[PDB]
């Protein structure tokens, strides 16, 4: 994945994840994911931590083998409201946190 | 690509080796650490995946949908780093810099 760290479309279908037995609604949801380079020098929009900035320089500046790139990870996220069955077949409505990626950062 | 599970690894950063010795007075180096390792289905609870990472890892495990990477091994807890240094104007400054040292890693 050659481009910079950004958010990418991904639709997750609960039937394809094995969860169609317990989940009533929704059938699917756009989860998105993060991918791309975190390479020296990272643009300020990639919002690197102080650590990721230093890690990126250690990688660029040669020495110290095996130092990976900072990770392209979810920064802002949002919830999903799920209607589903309990282990006991009680119908439950729950807001699950951190379900969909809204933005990505280098960390 | 480290084949072990997501964990914190040793890295000592020397400021002279990253080109910052002109302005940094103390310390001359610090233990930065870094994160690497696998975040694959099924992830142990100790890797503290988010709901999203759990889902991403299942979508990956099932062949369906090409191109989905593993959740990333990133710093969860971090610590800061007091640096004595010279300003652009040659004032001596003491500043605590946040998020300098990895204390723990998570799958995200």
């Amino acid at each position: 994945e050659p481009r910079n760290c950004a958010r990418r479309y991904l639709k997750v279908d609960f039937a394809d994840i094995g969860w169609s037995e317990w989940i009533i609604s929704p059938k699917s949801f756009d989860a998105y994911y993060c991918s791309g380079a975190c390479q020296f020098p990272m643009p300020k929009s990639l919002k690197p931590s102080n650590h990721a900035t230093i890690q990126s320089i250690v990688r660029a500046v040669g020495v110290v083998p095996g130092i990976p790139e900072p990770c392209c990870v979810p920064e802002k996220m949002s919830s999903l409201s799920i209607l589903f069955f309990d282990e006991n077949k009680n119908v439950v409505l729950k807001v699950y946190p951190n379900m969909t990626v809204e933005s990505c950062a280098c960390r």
